[PDB]
């Protein structure tokens, strides 16, 4: 039956009775800028005929301009929560779909080592395993899933603007090196969302890694804790997740083509789509042309979806938001236009379905 809800057949998403072949983004600041400058990146994403963003549900401990969404464990405060019910609000508005993880790995906005800190426990991984964070982790998704979006009255379980829920940003679990810490873990926090929420998807929000067993030179390929042929098999998981940042990891850019080429290959093979859910290359002379590549192997090779880090727009005053992380796109711009076309060949794939 057509659904409004993103749905999966095989190893691609679908909408509304048709495949569903996107290209998208990420943003980590729509939970605490203002609507001007939320409004113009939905804007960009149009104009760029992007479908999908991901964006963070979370802000843990310490506020940021002013705003926060848990600042101790259970109080849960309307400054960040507000700006949320207005993104998906919005996302609906505008025919985009947000993909919303619940927690961050890493310790900006508060992440896992805010409830490390919260819950007196001794180091980060112990978010994985301690009973006390994982029943304040439960509170929060179940609080998250349950509450009235306050511009227009739906639960966010039950609103279609939402494309998926994800576990973390980028979970590592460094101090397992069997991959089986997470895995559990993973297990266990799908099946609770999927035990209250039963028309949305759920990814792990993983970088990708695999579990290689022994001692292999590239630490990342088994000892970050991640094995994410294990994860993405998962029964409640239904799409696998991969990052690629090749600079950063010591690899090259057509390392990235193997990395994307191999993600969609063992999609195929488990069954599920996959989709490249942050991309980014730093050498910005050469990054339409390794953007270009990357996005042709999505679309020749059926992956099901990608989504470039980082789209940013104005600032309150009308420049643009600064780049300081070296990953900024911008619209309109040379490597928005790559992307751009890309996108427009995925949505007229979906429509052609």
């Amino acid at each position: 039956m057509a659904s409004p809800f993103v749905e999966t057949a095989g190893t691609s998403f679908t909408l509304n009775g048709k495949e569903f072949y996107f290209a998208g983004t990420n943003n980590y600041y729509f939970h605490y800028k203002s609507k001007k400058m939320v409004d113009d990146v939905f804007e960009d994403m149009k104009a760029m005929n992007l479908k999908v963003i991901r964006i963070w549900g979370f802000l843990d401990g310490q506020p940021q301009e002013n705003t926060v969404m848990q600042p101790r464990p259970g109080i849960y405060d309307e400054s960040g929560f507000s700006k949320l019910d207005y993104a998906i609000y919005k996302a609906g508005q505008t025919g985009i779909k947000l993909v919303i993880p619940f927690v961050n790995n890493w310790d900006d906005f508060g992440g896992m080592n805010q409830y490390v800190r919260w819950f007196q426990a001794d180091g980060h991984d112990a978010f994985y395993t301690h009973p006390d964070i994982k029943e304040a982790y439960k509170n929060y998704v179940s609080y998250m899933l349950n509450r009235v979006n306050t511009y227009n009255g739906v639960k966010y379980k039950d609103d279609p603007a939402i494309m998926a829920w994800e576990l973390a940003n980028e979970p590592r679990v460094q101090s397992d090196r069997t991959g089986n810490t997470l895995v559990e873990w993973a297990d266990e926090m799908s099946e609770f969302i999927k035990s209250i929420d039963q028309n949305h998807l759920v990814a792990v929000g993983d970088e990708g890694f695999y579990h290689i067993e022994g001692h292999p030179d590239w630490h990342y390929n088994g000892g970050e804790g991640v094995d994410w042929k294990r994860l993405t098999a998962l029964k409640h998981i239904d799409y696998g997740t991969y990052h690629l940042y090749p600079d950063h990891w010591g690899k090259t850019a057509e390392w990235g083509n193997q990395w994307i080429t191999d993600h969609i290959c063992d999609g195929k093979e488990i069954g599920k789509p996959v989709v490249l859910e942050e991309y980014g290359y730093q050498d910005k002379s050469r990054r339409d042309y390794v953007y270009r590549t990357w996005l042709e192997l999505i679309e020749k090779q059926s992956g099901a979806g990608s989504q470039f880090w980082i789209l940013t727009g104005i600032q309150d005053d009308g420049t643009l938001y600064p780049d300081y992380d070296g990953f900024r796109i911008v619209y309109p711009s040379s490597a928005a236009s790559v992307i751009s076309e890309h996108a427009e060949r995925m949505n007229e794939k979906s429509a052609a379905s």
